[PDB]
């Protein structure tokens, strides 16, 4: 089966600062402000494009190990990054892939949103579990608030 | 914000056939076989087509007493139906609507798939309530699956 989650976060940070931290470089970003969540992030085929295949590791004590994230495309004018996770983390048993874009898209306030859709393809008749949606959610409202925190911390970061 | 959750279903029922006692006689069947779900669809406005106000009633002890629902479209050749929920349930606090799609599409084997769209409309920063989502999602089991028994016991019904 395919199934869609379709999600809006909101951010203080302005949309074009936090798609340089956040995206463009997540890699060197994550594992400094989110120690705790990410241990590392290494390229094991590509450079960072399209294409690019990318192995996330994490610390002991989480329920996953590591995941390989497939670069599909990174749009700079309208702040879009599309991948895909497509080996470790909750990828086994009835679930193949996640589809995964987002969007930072800023708002009337100087702010910002992130529209993130997560495409699950699961083995026929099966669901998406729910521990996997929820945990993942977690994961990545973790990573976005520390990169906040640091940007906050460090105004001469990503200007 | 805007949240949208996005799943498909499996049906043994031919899509034509599910489309017109699911989607075109609910109101009826719904009460009829699955009581312990649905105690009775009224009519307030209109008579099942779009524009039409529904008043649907839930069995004592569920969590909500009612929804009303209003019909947006309908689509006979196509079998899609839309629909907001846009009162009682849950609808109040921090979400305003539910927008919902359903598509019937056939299967090779014979059935059908019920894909099914649900657009939350929440309060600025307000997530959709989880449990909202998980009883969207069982709510849509237990009458397909009432629906599903009573055709497949009565083969003269909606043929």
């Amino acid at each position: 089966g395919v199934f869609n989650c379709e999600t809006e976060t909101t951010s203080v940070i302005p949309a074009a600062r936090l798609f340089k931290a956040f995206i463009l470089d997540g890699d060197n970003l994550f594992p400094k402000v989110a120690p705790q969540a990410i241990s590392s992030v290494e390229n094991i085929e590509g450079n960072g494009g399209p294409g690019t295949i990318k192995k996330i590791s994490f610390p002991e004590g989480f329920p996953f190990k590591y995941v390989k994230d497939r670069v599909d495309e990174v749009d700079h004018t309208n702040f879009k990054y599309n991948y895909s996770v497509i080996e470790g983390g909750p990828i086994g048993d009835t679930l193949e892939k996640i589809s995964n874009e987002i969007k930072i898209v800023a708002t009337p306030d100087g702010g910002s949103i992130l529209k993130i859709s997560n495409k699950y393809h699961t083995k026929g008749d099966h669901e998406v579990k729910a521990e996997q949606v929820k945990a993942s959610k977690e994961m990545g409202e973790t990573l976005l608030r520390a990169v906040e925190s640091y940007l906050l911390a460090h105004s001469d970061a990503y200007n």
